């Protein structure tokens, strides 16, 4: 369905993964403190893993090294790239 | 150049700006309220215009219709395009 | 509500240092590092720097205690000293 959430707070953002069935349901939330400044989190196993999505100098984002435009973009390459040096998809 | 953030009590905010010597000086105003929503106080003349920061469901922001990654591709576009519909307004930075 | 803007550092500082309470502050955000993040507070006639560092962790810290938002790092020094020897309160702008 939708994966942004806005700035919803990191406490309700687990509440609402922690709770989903299928390992690789995420969602983006962006903080109230530093605009712009986004995180990932995904459900896996009996945890939920947060990512930190990183900006370059020019803006693009990233959470390793491969940069992205939007977040749409980094959205859609990690539904077939892991996002950690673990195996987790979408 | 830097941003700098605070919170200026509206009142002194809106005073600051249009005593500026250019209308296109402006300001990101941050929503107290839950969604957390921006808004650009702009001067133009003696008042201050204030355009809403727009969200869609890929986190993207925009005023009118073309759509922007960061808020920060959105001022940087909107040096060189107009941010009003009526007259021809540029974002400059405080002087 | 929270105003940011382009205002130049010399300027910035200029306004700190005439606001009338020590601990008065802005929060500067780098210009390379979108998100990077220093603290300029006012004490008497100077403006003290305070980088907000980052851990491991994505912690945010001055010193020692470490906070998991850049608004509690603020928060927490509203009520607790940014100094060690100079007793220096957060405050906003006035
Ligand atoms: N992005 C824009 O604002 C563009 C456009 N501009 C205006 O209306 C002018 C003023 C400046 C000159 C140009 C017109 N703005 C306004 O009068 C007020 C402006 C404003 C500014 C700051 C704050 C404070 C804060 O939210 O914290 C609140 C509201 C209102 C904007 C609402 C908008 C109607 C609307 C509402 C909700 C969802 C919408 C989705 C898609 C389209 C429109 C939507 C009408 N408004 C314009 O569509
Ligand atoms: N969080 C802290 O700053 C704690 C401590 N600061 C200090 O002692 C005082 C300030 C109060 C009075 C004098 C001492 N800080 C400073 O003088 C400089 C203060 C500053 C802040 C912002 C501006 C403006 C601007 O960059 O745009 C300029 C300078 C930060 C200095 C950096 C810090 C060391 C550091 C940090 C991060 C990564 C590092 C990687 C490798 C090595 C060192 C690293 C040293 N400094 C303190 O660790
Ligand atoms: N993009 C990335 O996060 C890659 C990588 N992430 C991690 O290793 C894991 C998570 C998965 C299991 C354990 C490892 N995340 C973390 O440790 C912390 C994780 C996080 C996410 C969201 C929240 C708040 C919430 O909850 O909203 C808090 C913390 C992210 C990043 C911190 C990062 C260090 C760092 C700090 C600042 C600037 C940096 C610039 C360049 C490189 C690193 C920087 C270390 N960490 C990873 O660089």
């Amino acid at each position: 369905g939708p994966w942004f959430f806005g700035k919803i707070p990191r406490a309700k953002a687990e509440e609402m993964l922690s709770k989903q069935r299928h390992d690789g349901a995420f969602l983006i939330r962006e903080s109230e403190s530093a605009p712009g400044d986004f995180s990932l989190s995904v459900k896996f196993g009996n945890d939920v893993q947060h990512f930190k999505v990183l900006r370059d100098g020019a803006g693009k984002y990233f959470l390793w090294v491969v940069k992205f435009n939007s977040l749409n973009e980094l959205v859609d390459y990690h539904r077939s790239t892991s996002v950690s040096r673990n195996q987790q998809i979408f």
